């Protein structure tokens, strides 16, 4: 069977919240079968526990925020993308502050931390959610859609309001094999335009931003000394974001996501619309990994 996965070992990181500028201590702890990904704030008493689920999303401005009462965990999208990409089912994420650290602005550092700690296969079938029918949300010219697909595929188009490298649009389609995430998506950094960033900074937002954790685009050219990691790093980063939001379903998807200008807010609306449309999906397991539509890397 395709088995659930957790971490072999506890692993620890430190970093800064890009939004908050706060120093945060991050601990990833192994968890047992059918735990899911569960966030908790170690700096509160009592400690509060928030499953990484669509129903616990409270804010979607610039990032996905988990909320339970007045306790928040901000910027979950990059870490959840790493845990989706590697097929982690079960883990505790323990934070000393209200925001996941930004690291280098990609999922790369999280993937390496997880893959260092090692993956542990567990004696329980991994659960998948199979898209059996098309489900779409729109807001003006923005679109997000789930369509049936025997595997996992993301198609994404961004549409800037001015040309960047001579075009307003950037498109990528990734049909995921076991290695696609690590090779072609995980290293894609977050980005902003210099005028947007200066405005955000003025409003006391993006207090942990730097060239070390974000691509800065000064109108139509990249400011960062060493340039881009991928030709279309920007759309690859939006694919990373969508993968992190998708994992809030709490099980791995069999199907295709297609986004046109779809950010955390519309991605979250698509999740809620899919969940409400129960005839469009079904939970499934694969007792034979060899006949499954998805395969993960060896543990
Ligand atoms: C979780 S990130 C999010 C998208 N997002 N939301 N807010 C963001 C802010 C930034 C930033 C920035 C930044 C600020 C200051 C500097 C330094 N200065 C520059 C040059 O001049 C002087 C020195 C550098 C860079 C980048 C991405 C952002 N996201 O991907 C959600 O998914
Ligand atoms: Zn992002």
């Amino acid at each position: 069977m395709i088995k659930q996965r957790t971490l072999k070992n506890i692993i620890r990181a430190t970093g800064v919240g890009l939004h908050s500028g706060e120093k945060v201590y991050l601990t990833l702890k192994p968890a047992p079968v059918d735990t899911g990904i569960v966030f908790c704030r170690t700096d509160l008493d009592p400690v509060v526990e928030i499953p990484a689920r669509a129903e616990n999303v409270g804010e979607t401005t610039m990032s996905t925020t988990l909320v339970k009462g007045d306790v928040k965990v901000d910027t979950v999208e990059h870490l959840l993308s790493a845990m989706a990409g590697l097929g982690i089912d079960n883990a505790y994420v323990e934070l000393s502050a209200s925001e996941v650290p930004i690291m280098d602005g990609s999922a790369g550092p999280f993937v390496f931390l997880i893959q260092s700690a090692g993956l542990q296969e567990q004696e329980a079938a991994k659960k998948f959610i199979r898209i059996k029918r098309e489900v779409s949300v729109e807001e003006g010219d923005k679109r997000a859609v789930f369509v049936p697909f025997d595997g996992f595929k993301v198609s994404f188009e961004i549409d800037f309001d001015h040309p960047v490298f001579r075009g307003r649009t950037q498109q990528a389609s990734v049909d995921f094999s076991s290695t696609s995430f690590v090779k072609e998506v995980s290293r894609a950094r977050t980005f902003g335009f210099m005028r947007d960033i200066e405005y955000l900074r003025s409003q006391n937002l993006a207090l942990g931003g730097s060239v070390e954790n974000a691509i800065v685009v000064d109108e139509n050219r990249v400011l960062n000394e060493d340039g881009l990691r991928y030709e279309d790093e920007f759309v690859k980063h939006k694919i990373l974001d969508a993968i992190g939001d998708l994992y809030l379903l709490g099980n791995s998807l069999i199907g295709e996501f297609r986004g046109f200008k779809s950010g955390h807010a519309l991605n979250n609306q698509l999740l809620r619309t899919l969940i409400a449309d129960k005839d469009a999906w079904e939970v499934v397991t694969f007792e034979d990994a060899r006949t499954a539509p998805i395969s993960y890397m060896r543990p």
